[PDB]
C-alpha cells in the first residue's frame, strides 16, 4: 500500500515500486558518445535497475524511447535493442524524437515493468 | 503474475497484458497522408487492439498523443478524437509535439487501458 | 473494476483513477508567462488533482516532463521542482522537449500516482 525507492536524489528515484509495477526513471547513457554504445549504455542501466527492483527483462511492459534525431538513429536504436531483448518477449514500445538535458545524448529510454 | 503479449515482433508487442492493465505500443496511421486521415486510422487500430486485449474505449485510461506539428494539426487532431471517444468516457490525456520514426507520420498515440 | 473519471470535458478527463493508480492528464500553467511561475503554477495544478483522487505528493509513482526549450529551461524547473518535492520521496521521473499545444507554454507535466 506504499510505494518504496530505489536511488533517490533531489530531483527523482531511479525506480519506484508499487504492489506488483516498477516505474523507472528515464535512463541516459554512460560515456558513450555514438548512437550504438549509448544505448547499449542505457539498455545495461534500465537491466540493472530491473535486477534491483525485482523485475527482469521479460517482464517490460512498456517502453518509451526518446531519440534526439530519430531519423538519423532510429535503426541503431533497433539494431541494438533487439539484440537485447529476451527472445519473442518484447515489451509495448513507443519510440519519438525529443532533445534530452545535454546536446551530447542521444537517447533516453523510459521502462515500466511487473514484479516477479 | 505473468505479462502476456498481442502481435509479437522482434522490436515490440503491439499489447502486453498484465493483471488488469494494458499497454498499448504507440500506434502510427494506416496508408493516409493527411492529419484527419492518419487520426482516425491511427484510433482504429487501438480500437482493435483494445478489443483483443480485454478492454474498450470506455476503459482507456491514458493517452500520449504525438503531433509532428502540433500548432499545424491540434485542432484536426481534436476534431477526430472526440468524434472517437465515446461521450462523456473519455480518458487522462496529454498531447505534445515529437517527429515521428517516417517524416510522412503526423500523429502517433499511445494508450493504457484497463482490462473488463 | 471500472474506472472513474474526475473533470471530464470533451477530449480529457483531467484524472482517471482505477483500482490503486490515479493517472493525470498533462498539466499546464495558469497565467505565469516564465519559467519558475509556469513550473510553479503546473505543480499547484497537479497537487490540487492529487488530493481529488485520494492521492498526495508522497504517493507519485512516474512524472513526465516536457519541456518546450529544455537547454534554456531545465535548471529552472529542477529548482522549483526540487522544491516542491516531499523530501526524500521523489518519484520516477523523465524529462524531455516537446512544443506544447500553445507556444507560451514552456513547461507540462504529466503524472501517475498512487491512491492512498
Amino acid at each position: 500500500m506504499e510505494p518504496t525507492r530505489i536511488a533517490t536524489n533531489d530531483r527523482l528515484s531511479a525506480a519506484v515500486c508499487f504492489d506488483a509495477l516498477v516505474f523507472l526513471s528515464g535512463q541516459v547513457p554512460g560515456q558513450a558518445e555514438d548512437i550504438h554504445g549509448q544505448t547499449r549504455e542505457v539498455l545495461a542501466k534500465i537491466d540493472a535497475l530491473l535486477a534491483e527492483a525485482g523485475s527482469r527483462k521479460e517482464r517490460i511492459l512498456s517502453a518509451t524511447i526518446y531519440l534526439k534525431d530519430i531519423a538519423r538513429d532510429f535503426a541503431a536504436l533497433n539494431e541494438v535493442w533487439t539484440q537485447w531483448l529476451p527472445t519473442g518477449q518484447a515489451p509495448s514500445r513507443t519510440t519519438v524524437q525529443a532533445e534530452l538535458a545535454r546536446p551530447s545524448v542521444l537517447v533516453e529510454i523510459t521502462v515500466v515493468a511487473a514484479r516477479g
